[PDB]
């Protein structure tokens, strides 16, 4: 209680007048190893396109939706002009992308802002994925169309409050009934659940006592879809606590390629490609912001890039960057040789999302206190990256499917 | 849209039944090198009553307050009742307590949330504390009595836009007026600054060329002070922008005991003890929550703690903590003793800094999903620490105080 | 070949005249926080005395064995003239110290050479000790005294080929035998064995089926013990593959304290704290080291101690001594209170180590070139540091002893 | 003293049968990313003849060379057989191999030997390619194919004493007399320097100030080179002291082509790509390596791969090694596509370097007690990879040349 408490906030040009917010976001100096020369010409324009996209339409707007946890609506007709959502299905109304061409959309999404990166990829790279795999031909016409256009939305359900790591254990049953199936269980963590058109539900057939997939409708009767708050990061993405009691899927709307865990196991192997890519676009971002920063903001009387200690963290974070990149684009091209096993996913996953976790430590303390604004980018990406590293797998579950690969020994259950 | 999106959150208790979140807070696990030991009867008897006050009046509502950005004002009267404000300082109407006291209270305070422990550190221990070294026998008659109950709140302005690294370089004005003084430029991220009954102002009394220190009230003709929004740790401290035209402080108002920065040095060196401490307590209760969690949190049928993996991480956590409580504690006795140099006080605040930021990355990838939600606590602390680790001096700041004291060399400066 | 081929290598003070090599022992700075203060005056007498007796005794001499991979057995009646071995036993004829000051002779023989420190440990921490905690008076007095003053060599045979981090499962035999026993089996990596005179061999007694203790005798028949070569650390240690083929051993020879694995887990634990006090010594030698080091050294027209990259890594290495110290002390402590658990002395020597660890990599590299040569310690010191975070228990077992104490539950055998 | 003390050590089939140690080579299983899809058929064909002859002639050799610190000089007319030294140099009785082609087979040569890598690298890469870009036609063809045979064998001297990490202001000097020069100062750590035939010594011209390099010859008048004892790592490598007083070097052994410091500086640029291969050769040997030992060696009634813990840094290496390996390989593709700057071979170095130091250290933790025995590779990369972290300039000095080339400012120099 003041005569200035109540007052708005003040305005960033006069609040640090010495550096550039990300609402103008920063130029591409990351790219250090000349990524274009590993990208087909179709592929570099993706990837520009995408760029320009999200610096001109997302970047100037995050800052404030990122802070107020609410998802920018309006926003989406322009994704799905974009024609990224369906990324490298062929056909039924989808681009038909490369995987790389899809993996560069997902880093240059991300790049700019994490949230809506995961809204895409998992509406579109497990959502309409599983759909792709997992559906009929009936099924793949009527639904993926308009899922490519963001005309309606599409969410993944697997992990429930009891299961969340040990994913192919869930109690979501599925009951056959009479013309169909009634689903009954709670579902947790669910991005885009809230307001998604397309609920794909991983349930428990009762009869045969595996896991099955059912496309699942807004508003069914019996279901209810709930905001999770107080989230670190992931803020503009809406995760849900869903409930199901006798929610009807008719026959027609089961997934016939989804009859036990193992389907599940393969949509997972072929996504986890995607979301390694996350973590590389972040992690270039807060390179680029990080390079304009040091460069901008200037202290004992010299630019802070001038100085040893901000350099060697400079260039730790350029070099996680190229890796990482390199990383991610290796298995692409493994998946694209049909060559890929899971654990080469899951290693690609926890690596990945490992040293971009390290990267957003020293980035994040390279900008003093202002790394801890969401204006200026860092802060919003350190944040963000945190439930990356824990969804898709766990870092520790993800070297756990590489372990037991590599060495024919499972070493998930306890002694 | 749906009919479920305005719906208000599930729950926690429905949402998640396996684990306790915060609002109820964990039993101390963390002390595992039984620390009262280290600690006088008197000293013991402190840690117990701010714990109880802390898990009771603050645990509860925490989170929402965190969340909203907001301070939680109904709250200031039972900190105050706590006899903590007034630290060390002897007289005057504040506590008298010792160094140690004064330092796990910090802890026990940042243990259930760090918010509230640098609301009451940068009231207590930097603006009462320059009242107590550097004020006039008036100054402390006047103001130490009802800053030490809370009747009233106090900030600490150092810090702004351009200089902040390099505070010697500090730019505010001070020019000389009959009467008193006259206050020209701007001030940034100081805490408490938007309703703090007095601001200790550091400004360049333009006579002597020198640094400054100058008691300005609120609501002082010429000053503003605005909100600083988007933060991601220390949300509910309410750190401002200070916009300081021609503002007015009488001769008695100047501080007396402060003509050089030097003055400012030797006060910071007393609070970098405090603030090392904060860590120490918040890495506390990261452990406590993970402790309990990870016992009652199932999956793959046994709880989370049966985990080699996690068994890891959890160790790595309580080995850190035991370190960090034993290095801010001999930090303590070597104040208490007299012979503290600077360097000294750098290095255990830069050290313990450091090994908080890795305990809290262990403890918020130790709850996977839940370690995002604020709920669990594990995730605040995870952000909290951030600003604690750039704040009061940056890890690299400190790190070349110590460096200069011990080689001889300052290395601060570019080529 | 070549005309200069077979010279003998460069003088030290010609070959790089600007920084003294080891030979001349550095001045202790890594002593920061002023330990002596945690010590008793008796306790800072053992550690001046210990200090005066490595710098000028084994610093001159220490680089030509570890080289040679040789024991100096000229040295043995200089280190029990200091009155070290022995430890903590009262009477029979041993030093009776405080369990602090045998931690601090260990850390201040440990800084100049570990291997002799591992000398002394597995002499006094593990084979004196199991005749004091586990032998009967009649062998406590017939052994202990030549023991303490190093007239004669103790041994502690525990390892084998098939059981090492499983210590508990072991596969050497001790088979009753009319008056007395007969010892089958291997032992690998034995401290000393190839010299001692007294082997502590662990055997499984064929008719309770638990682990016994047995005082076997140098030369004994069927008794072989030859060095193990290509060891990189702790060089000057001669470890030991030790034969035993029908090897009798008296009843009068059998430890009457010793009945299953349980004993010789009570022992490790006290032996445990000893062996956390070696990186203490070793990280005070590679800081005091590099400290010296790089203000002598030269480099781009200024001190190498002038720049802040390694300015930092310095003081990175004394954050962990001080940390590190005070962990070791504290546990010291919890020892002479009587509140030490298993649990507590694996968290301090787990810890430690790695801590150590880190230390010894930044000290490595602090000195360039000559960071790889014995000449200089930090080569000998991080080398040394291997084994020593390996032995005693590596870090991920020492990490699950405290692991299944914290949870309660144990997490040693496979899925 | 003892009946057993001069016996010779157990045959490791008799003191360790559990697992096989590095004499009989492990089998490549590093290679998790399908690395020969990356490789021209002619690089594969290189990378497989390199690995058949190290595992043939140098594995069953290496351990008592590497601990005697002895060169197997004998060894010479194979790895001349091999058709690697020379590299990418183009006719003059040299391979003509390709960019990729000299960096598999440097990776290869290190998988096994770290020191035989060096030597040929030392060689070839910096004494051969010296003669190649910067030579006459009349001593490129005078030297080079008697060089690639390794009838004779060069060494390239730039640091001494007082220059190491600023080579730019070496001491040694060139003095311009009648017929040609006298070369006079002091050198230190070149490799072969003690046998080598040719030794390319930079020296500076006294006429123009400006870093000059001159061909000298095994037993000039004047030359005298010693073996630097005592090192850690690389102990098969001959590394000298060399000392050089009034050398004549005659008009016709003057490169033209080193005529400042910045001929010197593009040569290492390129040898630079090269070094940073040696750590992808060496981690490859240290997983392949470990993943046999740890399928071999049981504990617990169970491999060593079997635990978590195990398992997690198992993975964590190979994740390591596949980021390495495509960072190596992306760099030869930047050189070879001719785009290559000093930052991008130096961020390969530095960065790839540390990664392999981070390998070696959980490599080396995962064996155990026998990780820091030669027999089992894992000990002998682990020290190797120290002096390689350090030379062809170091991790701080690479990082800095980064640092510089992407932010424009120079952070070498002191305040
Ligand atoms: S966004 C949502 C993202 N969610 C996730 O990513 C969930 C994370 N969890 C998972 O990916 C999986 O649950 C998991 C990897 C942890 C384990 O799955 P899984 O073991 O492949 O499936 P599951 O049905 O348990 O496997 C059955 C058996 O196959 C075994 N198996 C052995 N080798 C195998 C192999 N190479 N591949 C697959 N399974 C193998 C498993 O060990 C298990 O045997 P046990 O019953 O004796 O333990
Ligand atoms: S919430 C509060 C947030 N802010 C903070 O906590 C403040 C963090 N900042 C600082 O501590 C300081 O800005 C600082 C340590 C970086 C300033 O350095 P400083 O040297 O101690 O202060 P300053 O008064 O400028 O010192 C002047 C000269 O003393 C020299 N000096 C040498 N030894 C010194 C010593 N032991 N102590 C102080 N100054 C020393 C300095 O090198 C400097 O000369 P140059 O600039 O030519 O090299
Ligand atoms: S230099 C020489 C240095 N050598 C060493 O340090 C040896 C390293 N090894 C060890 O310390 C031990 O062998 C070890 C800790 C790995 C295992 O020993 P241990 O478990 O303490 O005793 P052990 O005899 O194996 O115990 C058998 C049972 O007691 C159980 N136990 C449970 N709690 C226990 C406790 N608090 N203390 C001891 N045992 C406990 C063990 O878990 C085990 O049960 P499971 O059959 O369910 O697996
Ligand atoms: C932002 C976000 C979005 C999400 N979106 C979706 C979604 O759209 N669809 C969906 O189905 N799910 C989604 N999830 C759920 C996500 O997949 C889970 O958070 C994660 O996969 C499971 O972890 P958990 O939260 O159950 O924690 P737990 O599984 O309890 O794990 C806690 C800790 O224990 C460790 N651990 C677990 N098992 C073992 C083991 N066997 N050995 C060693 N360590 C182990 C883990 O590594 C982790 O550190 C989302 C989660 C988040 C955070
Ligand atoms: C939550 C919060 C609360 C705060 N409260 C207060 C308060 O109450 N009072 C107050 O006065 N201030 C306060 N601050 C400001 C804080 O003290 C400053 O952020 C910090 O001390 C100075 O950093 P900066 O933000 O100016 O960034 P900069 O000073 O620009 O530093 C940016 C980066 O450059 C590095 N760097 C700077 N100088 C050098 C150098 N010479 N050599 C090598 N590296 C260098 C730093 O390590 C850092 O990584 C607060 C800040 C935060 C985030
Ligand atoms: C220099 C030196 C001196 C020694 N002196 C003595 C001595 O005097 N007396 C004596 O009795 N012994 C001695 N030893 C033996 C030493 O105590 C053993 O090396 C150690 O206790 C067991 O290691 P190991 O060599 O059998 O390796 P292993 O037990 O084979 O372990 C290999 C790796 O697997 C990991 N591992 C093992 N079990 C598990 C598990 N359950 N879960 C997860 N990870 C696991 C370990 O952490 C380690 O990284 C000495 C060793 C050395 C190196
Ligand atoms: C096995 C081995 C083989 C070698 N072979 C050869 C050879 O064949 N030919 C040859 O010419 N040389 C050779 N060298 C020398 C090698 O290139 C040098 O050791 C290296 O360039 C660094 O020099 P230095 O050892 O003097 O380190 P120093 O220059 O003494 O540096 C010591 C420390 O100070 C740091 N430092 C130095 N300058 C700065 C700065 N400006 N800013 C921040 N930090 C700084 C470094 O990072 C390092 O940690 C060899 C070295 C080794 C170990």
């Amino acid at each position: 209680k003041s005569s200035y408490f109540d007052l708005p906030p003040m305005e960033m040009s006069v609040a640090f007048p010495q550096a550039t917010p990300a609402s103008t976001f920063p130029p591409c100096t990351s790219d250090y190893y000349h990524f274009n020369d590993l990208l087909t010409p179709e592929e570099q324009a993706i990837r520009k396109k995408v760029r320009e996209c999200m610096e001109k339409e997302v970047a100037p707007i995050m800052t404030e939706y990122w802070e107020k946890a609410e998802f920018p609506f309006h926003i989406t007709p322009k994704l799905g002009a974009m024609g990224v959502a369906g990324g490298s299905i062929k056909g039924y109304g989808c681009p038909g992308l490369s995987i790389t061409a899809n993996a560069i959309a997902t880093a240059e999404i991300a790049r700019v802002d994490a949230s809506c990166s995961t809204f895409i990829l998992v509406h579109s790279s497990l959502g309409m994925l599983t759909i792709a795999l997992c559906g009929s031909e009936a099924q793949k016409e009527k639904y993926l169309p308009s899922l490519a256009q963001l005309n309606t939305v599409a969410c993944w359900a697997l992990t429930e409050p009891d299961n969340g790591s040990d994913a192919s254990g869930l109690g979501t049953t599925a009951t056959k009934v009479e013309g169909g199936w009634k689903i009954n269980g709670q579902k947790r963590w669910i991005g885009n659940s809230t307001f998604a058109d397309l609920l794909i539900i991983f349930a428990r057939n009762t009869t045969t006592n595996q896991i099955n997939g059912f496309i699942v409708k807004k508003d069914a009767p019996g279901l209810k879809a709930t905001k999770i708050p107080n989230k670190i990061g992931l803020r503009m993405v809406q995760n849900g606590d869903i409930l199901l009691q006798n929610v009807f899927v008719p026959d027609e709307d089961r997934l016939p390629g989804v009859n036990s865990f193992q389907d599940t196991s393969k949509v997972l192997a072929v996504s986890r490609v995607m979301v390694a890519w996350q973590p590389i676009g972040i992690s270039m971002g807060i390179y680029d912001m990080c390079h304009r920063y040091l460069k901008e903001r200037k202290q004992f009387g010299a630019p802070l890039a001038a100085f040893q200690l901000n350099q060697q963290k400079l260039v730790q974070m350029l070099g996680n960057v190229q890796a990482m990149f390199l990383m991610g684009w290796r298995l692409c091209k493994l998946y694209e040789t049909g060559q890929m096993t899971p654990g080469q996913a899951s290693l690609g996953k926890a690596w990945i999302s490992s040293k971009a976790r390290e990267t957003a430590s020293l980035g994040r303390e390279l900008l003093g206190g202002n790394g801890i604004l969401a204006d200026f980018l860092v802060a919003k990406a350190f944040c963000d990256l945190e439930p990356i590293y824990t969804y898709e797998g766990t870092y520790d579950i993800n070297t756990l499917v590489t372990g037991r690969e590599v060495t024919g020994i499972a070493s998930f259950k306890p002694a």
